């Protein structure tokens, strides 16, 4: 006869080799077999061998041809010989694949100031590298705005190498990425950047997480620890209990030593045992200090647990059918309290309804019973286990068993002949390279494969992801009678994937008996890599050398990290798993395979009413529902069969079935190829860090695949010798501060060290006639210090030094030959800042000289009741009218940023000046560059305020229901600086839509949203955001054919009768010179120009603000800031005109001299509002004004000698010239020869004491202590309070800035409660001086609070200062002093 059997899986893969199985056995004569996989057109040749005596087991290979949609197909075999043919037809689907895209993120947290280093991989379905070209490549904010974006990124050898610097600000949240290909969809990834603060405290405990009731102490292991490192000294306090129903106890300690607290708490007290039960019993733990006052507290819940005894199935073995004559094999897991392995114990499994077992465990509550299963042929058999011993303590809650229970309930088994195959299953994960025995049991009865032969073949077969691999065959010599088992050499290598499932089958006569299995192979990624240090220890600036070598023509790709990041987020990208779990298909589990069934079908039901007489009685055919056989346990693990023989079970009709660390960055990154066998050296700096350096790769090849390092190579940087500096940012003038110096020992010796300070004439030191010279050991740090006068000016540098003279043995033994000498001097800065405030007096003048000379002096005059010592002379020539403000593009005002309109100052005017650069012909290639680095830089800062419904808005720790002024004015800078940078196109459709539905149309008008940004215009609030929103959609490149602005036009219109504002007029005037008008905006500008404050050769348009014309109640500032801006768009309007004549050139001069006059000496002139627009003005106003060679050489001279002879021409035409009078109260004149134009500015700067002694913005500020201790105090409390006392209307934005008591710090707590209780819209620190930022200041007194710590100590505290002023009117300020309260 002849038996035959097709393997083959029911889902091919497109494109990939596979493998088809055939079994023929039985036959005599020679036959010829034939497999064809029939596709649409074309037949495959599987199998065309001649077939040559019996036993004929050979799996042989194929290639699926490639399809772009699954398709089905058939399988045909033919059996032709000289006697019995077989034809046989069986069905499978041929599916297609893609290519995977990954994403390796190195660096899995990401903080502020880092670079996000990309690495796009993309994989065929086999882990091979292909050319992938990408051409959407980018990134995305929380918000969802795009920041970034790549074109075209062609790869070059399937990896693609990106790198993103990301801003100081770094808007903490998720980034995402996306990288669309031509085959990928999208490889999306994500970030976890967060916000670097770093609290001064951490608290570590470990608690039980459960106590049983029988308990009586508790015993918590709890420390606390700095920043750094450091032991805290201190009080801990812990306090626990619970609720009952429908005590508290509490105990305290200290510590000191090293930090620990062994707080053991006795449960007496405590209801353990009685009816005040609640199941969780609360924790509450608070760490003080002895000087602050600051705690930190930490709760968490203790269970309560009454199960003191658990018994569970463990369900990797105990297979859930059972098959006749072969042992059901019962394991069970048992475990105490919280995951314990138990002592000797019996356990007793009830087989239906009584006790058989009585089963003791084996030292570690893992016992096991082999229920014998011969004659069972029930069909539920449920099993019992029961963890019976009359005296635990077993007080149940949930009114359950009053011992531990598990049950397990399995099927029968069928087979036709009467024999059974199982296979002992694998619990472990299988490594690559080893062979393996695993061990199959079997039952094989008589009546079945036939009496006198005692020789069976097991045929053997394994299916790594969707392919045959690992056919087999073994032979079994039946020496005993029926039973045995036997073992399979399964030889696990690199080409089983995870998730390998195992078959085995045996043919009997009419019976295919088979059983599967689904063994876990650890990952091997078919390749080796060996990435390996030189050296595991070395110093923090040692040259690291590292040695990799992989398989031949790889490129290679290196990585080494800080392995800080994963103790916080053990989550890497590119794992072992990721790749392996991103593959299509690897685990086939049925039939139903894109729609399609692929399942034949089902035999007809034998009819249960045909009586049989089998032994003597007349029995009827029965058939369970639920039961399982060979075609069962195939069409689980994805097999096509096509035997003649059985392997489904008969069926009747009627029962069918129906972050706490500074980590550093990556110092290498490399890409290296591997050549020849691979001995490549990578050598690189090791940075200053002291971490670890954790190592890994991933390195392809396109001839074998790629293997990710399994076990990360490890190095470690420390210094053997370690000195440590810690000073205050700033100093007083005259203060007596203490130095601290710690100098640390991490040799095994104990040593001795000496510390030297350098002695200097700058500032004096007090000899503080102390020297020991402490034998410090391992693991110690010694605590040095020195008195310092801060008796000098400006930066001062401390040095000191040590010279390790230590004699190693202890003390009395000599060092003799151990160590020479150890050298480690660290510089370390401070600033001394004389007492008061900082002041200014700029006075900026233009000079316009044909042919002639001008010999103007310097009217400088230090005021009365100054500080000595304080006080310089400066004075800066520039060759370029708009020339000062490029270098200080990025500070432009000394005022603090961080709202939406303060921000945009720093990127509005650098489009204008960089555009008349190009137009000019004097733009450079670096110039750009850093214009387009500002550029970018600013447009991250401002993607942060952005809210979800498009609007932009100030203040984004305080959100209110968006700004329309401020999202226009950054909808037109966008729009605007777009050219250079990258500015998502959503991103303006959005603020453009949202600029459309915020129509809000009082009459003919325009409405804005919020309130503080055109606090001064009164109630024609309304036209005037109409107007300046017209301004943003003409100077936005937008036509008049727009809805909004031909709305904003017809209003604008109707407004010469009324609407008699000063403001309002410039903004009307700008606008209609925008849209080119010949009537209406000259006779406007006629109308204008009628009212012209006319000075000394100067014209500009005062404010005209009639309300209260005085000088007392905080008018007299003549500095207005706000007729800088009008004066701006009066000098923009009158340049764009039709043509400027000779008339009109000198009324360019007479409006560009006096805007120029109010330029400070960083380039700001009164307010960013203001600068912005002065700055566009300028440079649209020297855009008409430029000379080809402009001659000009000036020279300062007094009545002693010349000081310098400065010259100016084409190559110094943008670098400003800089000079410092050495005299502060000379007799100084400049002149200038030559001809052009020039920009001549001196300046004096000096400090006044607080000059608090007029009516002004009214700011008192004082203290309270809470700590003071023996003088100093270590914890601080400031409130001030604000008031306003001018004649306006209302205020504006206001800023408060407070100065730290010489080395205090922020209480970063306190500023974040003021940021979170709404009174102050936003807090901020930086260089010890705290801004706070007002939405508004009423007549009604503002009272503030806010603590403050201690840093280093300091004696001799002078007093400190608090400055308030109107953020867009600085004439408006108030001053006020702070002492310190002990
Ligand atoms: C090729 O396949 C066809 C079915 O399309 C079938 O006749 C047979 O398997 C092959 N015939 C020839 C002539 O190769
Ligand atoms: C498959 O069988 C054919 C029969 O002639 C044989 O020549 C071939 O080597 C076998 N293997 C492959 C991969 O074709
Ligand atoms: C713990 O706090 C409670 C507060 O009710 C107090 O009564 C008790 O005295 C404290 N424990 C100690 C040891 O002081
Ligand atoms: C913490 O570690 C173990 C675990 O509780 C304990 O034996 C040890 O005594 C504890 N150490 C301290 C200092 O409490
Ligand atoms: C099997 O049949 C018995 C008969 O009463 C029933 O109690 C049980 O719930 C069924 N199922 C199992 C898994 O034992
Ligand atoms: C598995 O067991 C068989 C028993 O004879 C032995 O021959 C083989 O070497 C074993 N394989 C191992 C331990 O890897
Ligand atoms: C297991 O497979 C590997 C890879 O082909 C081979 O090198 C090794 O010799 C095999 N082991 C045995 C025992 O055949
Ligand atoms: C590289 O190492 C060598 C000696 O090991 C030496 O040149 C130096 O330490 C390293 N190179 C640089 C540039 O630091
Ligand atoms: C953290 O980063 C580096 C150390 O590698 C250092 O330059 C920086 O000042 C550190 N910052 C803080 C706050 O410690
Ligand atoms: C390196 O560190 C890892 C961290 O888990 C560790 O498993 C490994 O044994 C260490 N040593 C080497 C040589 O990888
Ligand atoms: C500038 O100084 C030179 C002398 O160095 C003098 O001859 C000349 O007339 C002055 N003026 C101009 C415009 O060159
Ligand atoms: C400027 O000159 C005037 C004389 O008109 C004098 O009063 C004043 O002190 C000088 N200095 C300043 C800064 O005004
Ligand atoms: C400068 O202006 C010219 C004039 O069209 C333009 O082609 C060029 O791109 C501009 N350069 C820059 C850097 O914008
Ligand atoms: C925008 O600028 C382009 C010049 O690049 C100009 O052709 C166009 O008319 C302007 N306006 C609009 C609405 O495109
Ligand atoms: C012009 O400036 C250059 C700059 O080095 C230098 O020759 C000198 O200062 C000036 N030469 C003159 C004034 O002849
Ligand atoms: C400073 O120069 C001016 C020039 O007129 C004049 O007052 C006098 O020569 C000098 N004054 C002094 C030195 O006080
Ligand atoms: C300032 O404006 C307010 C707006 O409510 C109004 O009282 C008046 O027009 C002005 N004067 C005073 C004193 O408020």
């Amino acid at each position: 006869k002849v038996q035959y059997a097709l393997t083959i899986p029911a889902l091919l893969k497109s494109g990939e080799t596979q493998r088809a199985c055939v079994n023929l056995i039985g036959y005599h004569q020679p036959l010829a077999l034939s497999v064809v996989l029939e596709h649409q057109r074309v037949n495959i040749s599987i199998f065309s061998e001649k077939v040559q005596p019996p036993h004929y087991f050979k799996c042989n290979k194929f290639m699926v041809p490639t399809v772009i949609t699954n398709a089905p197909d058939f399988v045909t075999l033919s059996v032709s010989g000289g006697g019995e043919d077989i034809k046989d037809r069986k069905a499978v689907v041929i599916a297609p694949l893609n290519t995977i895209c990954l994403i390796q993120m190195d660096k899995p947290v990401y903080k502020p100031g880092c670079k996000v280093r990309f690495r796009l991989i993309s994989l065929n379905t086999m882990l091979l590298p292909i050319s992938e070209k990408y051409t959407a490549v980018y990134l995305e904010d929380p918000s969802g705005s795009r920041i970034a974006q790549w074109q075209n990124q062609e790869s070059v050898g399937g990896v693609v190498q990106l790198e993103f610097p990301l801003i100081s600000d770094a808007a903490p949240g998720s980034y995402t990425i996306t990288a669309e290909g031509e085959s990928c969809e999208s490889a999306r990834q994500g970030f976890t950047v967060d916000e670097y603060i770093l609290p001064r405290f951490s608290v570590i405990v470990d608690p039980p997480n459960t106590i049983s009731i029988l308990d009586d102490i508790l015993t918590l292991n709890v420390s606390a620890i700095y920043t750094y490192g450091q032991p805290v000294p201190g009080s801990v306090t812990i306090k626990c209990c619970r609720e009952a129903s429908s005590i508290c106890t509490n105990i305290t300690g200290e510590l000191g030593p090293d930090g620990a607290f062994y707080g053991v708490v006795s449960l007496l007290p405590f209801q353990m045992g009685q009816s005040g039960f609640q199941m969780s019993l609360g924790v509450a733990l608070t760490v003080t200090e002895e000087g602050t006052g600051i705690q930190v507290t930490h709760q968490f819940f203790i269970m309560i647990t009454s199960q003191l005894a658990t018994l569970i199935f463990d369900y990797d073995a105990l297979k859930e059918f059972y098959k006749r004559g072969i042992p059901y094999l019962v394991k069970v897991i048992l475990t105490d309290a919280n995951d314990n392995p138990m002592a000797n114990e019996q356990v007793e499994v009830e087989l239906a309804g009584k006790t058989i077992g009585a089963v003791l465990t084996d030292k570690e509550g893992r016992a096991e019973y082999a229920i014998d299963t011969s004659s069972f042929v029930q069909e539920n058999f449920t099993v019992v286990v029961s963890y019976e011993n009359p005296h635990q303590c077993y007080y149940t809650e949930w009114e359950g068993p009053d011992f531990p229970t598990a049950q397990h309930f399995v099927m029968r088994f069928y087979s036709e002949t009467g024999s059974f195959l199982d296979i002992q299953g694998s619990s472990v994960e299988l490594n690559c390279g080893q062979v393996h025995n695993i061990s199959v049991r079997y039952i094989l009865s008589l009546d079945g494969m036939g009496e006198g032969a005692t020789t069976a073949t097991f045929y053997y077969l394994a299916m790594s992801r969707a392919k045959i691999v690992q056919h087999g065959q073994r032979d079994v010599h039946l020496n005993q009678s029926k039973s045995g088992l036997f073992n399979i050499g399964l030889n696990v290598t690199s080409d089983l994937a995870p998730g390998a499932e195992l078959i085995v089958y045996c043919i009997l006569d009419l019976e295919l008996i088979a059983d599967t299995i689904s063994l876990d192979i650890e990952k091997c990624f078919q390749n080796q890599v060996s990435l390996s240090f030189s050296d595991d220890l070395g110093p923090t600036a040692s040259n690291v050398s590292l040695n990799l070598s992989a398989a031949p023509g790889s490129l290679c790709g290196v990585k080494v990290i800080d392995s800080s990041l994963l103790l916080i987020n053990p989550y890497e990208s590119l794992s072992a798993s990721g790749v392996y779990y991103s593959i299509p298909y690897l685990s086939l589990f049925g039939y139903n395979y894109g729609g399609f069934n692929l399942e034949e079908p089902e035999p007809p039901c034998e009819d249960p009413n045909t009586v049989i007489f089998c032994k003597g009685r007349y029995y009827l055919p029965v058939s369970s529902s639920t039961e399982g056989d060979t075609y069962q346990n195939l069409r689980r693990v994805g097999l096509v069969l096509g035997t003649s023989s059985k392997i489904r079970k008969p069926v009747v009709c009627g029962m069918e079935a129906k972050l706490r660390k500074n980590f550093s960055e990556t110092f290498l990154w490399r890409l290296v190829s591997v050549d020849s066998e691979g001995q490549n050296t990578i050598t690189e700096t090791v940075p200053d860090t002291i971490t670890k350096w954790q190592g890994s790769m991933f390195c392809v090849s396109e001839k074998e695949g790629f293997g990710i390092t399994k076990y990360s190579a490890n190095f470690t940087s420390f210094l053997p010798f370690f000195v440590e500096l810690s000073l205050p940012y700033s100093l007083t003038r005259e203060e007596i501060l203490v130095m601290k110096a710690f100098v640390s020992n991490y040799l095994e010796e104990c040593i001795k060290i000496i510390v030297t300070l350098q002695p200097s004439a700058d500032f004096e030191v007090i000899p503080q006639d102390v020297k020991q010279d402490q034998c410090i050991c391992s693991g110690g740090r010694s605590s040095y210090s020195w008195n310092i006068i801060a008796s000098s000016l400006g930066r001062i540098s401390f040095i000191v030094s040590a010279e390790t003279t230590h004699i190693g043995a202890s003390c009395d033994g000599p060092s003799d030959q151990s160590q020479s000498t150890r050298k480690d001097t660290v510089i370390q800065t401070i600033l001394v800042q004389p007492e008061g405030i900082r002041k200014e007096e700029t006075s900026s003048n233009l000079v316009c000289v044909e042919d002639s000379n001008v010999e103007m002096p310097i009217n400088l005059t230090l005021p009365e009741n100054i500080v000595q010592g304080s006080a310089s002379a400066f004075v800066t020539f520039v060759g370029d009218v708009l020339g000062l403000p490029l270098s200080n593009l990025q500070n432009l005002l000394q005022m603090p940023y961080g709202c939406g309109e303060q921000n945009l100052a720093r990127m509005a005017p650098i489009p204008y000046v960089l555009e008349y650069l190009n137009n000019t012909n004097q733009l450079t290639d670096e110039l750009l560059q850093t214009a387009v680095q500002f550029l970018n830089e600013g447009y991250y800062r401002q993607l942060r305020y952005k809210l979800p419904s498009g609007a932009y808005d100030a203040f984004w720790s305080s959100p209110s229901d968006g700004s329309s002024w401020l999202s226009a004015y950054t909808f037109k800078t966008f729009e605007k600086a777009k050219k250079y940078i990258y500015v998502d196109g959503k991103i303006q459709q959005q603020t453009l839509l949202y600029l459309q539905t915020s129509q809000k149309l009082d009459n003919g008008c325009f409405k804005a949203e919020g309130n503080l940004f055109m606090r001064q215009c009164g109630q024609e609030r309304d036209l005037c955001f109409t107007a300046y929103l017209a301004i943003a959609l003409l100077e936005s490149n937008y036509s008049s054919g727009m809805t909004l602005l031909d709305d904003a036009l017809g209003c604008l219109e109707a407004a010469m009768s009324s609407a008699s504002t000063l403001y309002f007029k410039s903004y009307t005037v700008y606008v209609f010179t925008l849209v080119q008008n010949w009537e209406i905006r000259n006779t406007l500008l006629n109308e204008l120009k009628s009212k012209v404050v006319s000075e000394r050769g100067t014209l500009h348009w005062e404010r005209e603000d009639k309300l209260g014309q005085e000088g007392i109640p905080l008018y007299y500032p003549n500095y207005s800031p706000a007729e800088v801006e009008i004066t701006a768009y009066m000098l923009l309007s009158i340049a764009k005109g039709s043509d400027p004549t000779h008339d009109d050139l000198t009324y360019m001069a007479q409006i560009s001299v006096w805007l120029i006059q109010q330029q400070n000496s960083y380039g700001g002139f009164r307010s960013t509002q203001d600068t912005v627009v002065a700055l566009q003005a300028l440079a649209f106003y020297a855009q008409l004004l430029f000379k080809s060679n402009a001659h000009h050489n000036v020279f300062l001279r007094s009545e002693y000698g010349d000081v310098g002879q400065l010259n100016l021409s084409e190559h110094n035409r943008l670098v400003v010239q800089r000079l410092q009078l050495p005299e502060v109260s000379g007799n100084y004149s400049i002149s200038i020869n030559g001809t052009g134009c020039c920009l001549v500015q001196s300046t004096i700067r000096y400090n006044i004491p607080v000059p608090k002694e007029n009516s002004a913005f009214y700011v008192a500020a004082d203290s309270v202590s809470k700590n003071c201790l023996n003088g100093v105090a270590y914890t601080i409390t400031i409130t001030v309070s604000v008031s306003y006392r001018g004649l306006r209307n209302e205020t504006n934005m206001v800023i408060i800035d407070i100065q730290m008591l010489s080395g205090y710090q922020a209480d970063y707590p306190s500023l974040r409660q003021l940021e979170n209780s709404q009174q102050v819209s936003k807090t901020e620190e930086q260089d010890n001086h705290v801004f706070l930022y007002l939405n508004a200041v009423p007549l009604k007194t503002i009272q503030l609070s806010f603590k403050v710590l201690i840093g280093s100590r300091v004696l001799n505290v002078k007093s400190a200062s608090v400055y308030v002023y109107d953020y867009y009117e600085t004439g408006e300020n108030g001053f006020a002093s702070y002492s310190q309260p002990c």
